[PDB]
Order: structure tokens, then sequence, then C-alpha cells
């Protein structure tokens, strides 16, 4: 079961919460990770298409599209490539076309484009974004 405002009550329920903020309250990737971890959770990992649907549904209920959200995607070692901050394997991927491209060699964190594509892009970790936590 999920906490109130994070999901449903069934044993298989996955718990996510959107944090959409104005520019003066958006956070870097590391700040967002720390915020979610302070609650006992982490930045959201999207481990399969079912979790993707869950998050997309939350976005539709928000009444706001096209927003960008930090996910728990962070680059590891050169041989690892991208990892999830919660330690789960990156088995499922939904990178946008041509991503991750490490554009200009400065893109080590992953963001979700909150539109129907639900696609991922690697971007500079110091950008200020909205974020999604899990618990
Ligand atoms: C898919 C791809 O390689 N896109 C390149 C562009 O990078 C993309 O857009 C920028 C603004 C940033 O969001 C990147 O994280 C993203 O991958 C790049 O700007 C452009 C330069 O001419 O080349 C594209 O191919
Ligand atoms: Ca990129």
């Amino acid at each position: 079961a999920c906490p109130e405002d994070w999901g449903a009550s069934s044993r298989t329920s996955l718990c996510f919460k959107l944090y959409a903020k104005g520019k003066h309250e958006k956070k870097t990737w590391f700040e967002s990770r720390d915020f979610c971890r302070a609650l006992g959770g982490d930045l959201a990992s999207i481990n399969n298409k079912e979790e993707q649907q869950t998050i997309w549904r939350l976005i539709t209920a928000s009444g706001s599209y096209h927003k960008l959200f930090w996910l728990g995607l962070t680059y590891g070692s050169p041989s690892e490539g991208f990892t999830w901050s919660d330690g789960s394997p990156v088995s499922y991927e939904n990178w946008a076309y041509g991503e991750p491209n490490n554009y200009q060699n400065v893109e080590y964190c992953g963001e979700l484009k909150g539109d129907p594509t639900m696609s991922w892009n690697d971007i500079n970790c110091e950008h200020l974004n909205n974020w999604i936590c899990q618990i």
C-alpha cells in the first residue's frame, strides 16, 4: 500500500509524487535527490511500462503538460553508463530519439518530458527542474 497522495492501497501499488514548482522553487538533480531521500524515498525510478503509465496518469491529473521532471537517472562509471539512484537496474528505457547523447559532454542526469511520449533526455545536472519522488 502507498501513503496518502502517493498511490493506491493494493500490495502491487507503486508510489510516486510529482513536484511541479515555479522557477524559484525548482531544484538541481542533487537537490531533488536529497529532498526525496529526506522523506525516506528517492527520485523516481521507472522500472517498466507499468510505472511509466502510473506517472503519466499522475501528470494528466495535474492539468499541466510539457513540463520537465528529474528522474533518478544519474550517470555512473563510463562502463556503467546511466544508473538509477535507488540502485535498481536500468532494465527498461524510454530515451527520446538519439538520447542519451551527452551533448557537449556535460549531461550526466536524466529528465522526463511530461508529455504523452514520456521520453527521457540526459541533461546537465545543475539545471533547475521539477522532480518526481517515489517512496
Ligand atoms: C537527439 C540529439 O542528439 N539532439 C541534439 C541536441 O541536443 C538536445 O537538445 C539540447 C537543447 C539538450 O536538451 C540536449 O540534452 C538534447 O540532447 C543538440 O542541441 C543539437 C545541437 O545542434 O544537436 C542535436 O542532434
Ligand atoms: Ca541529451
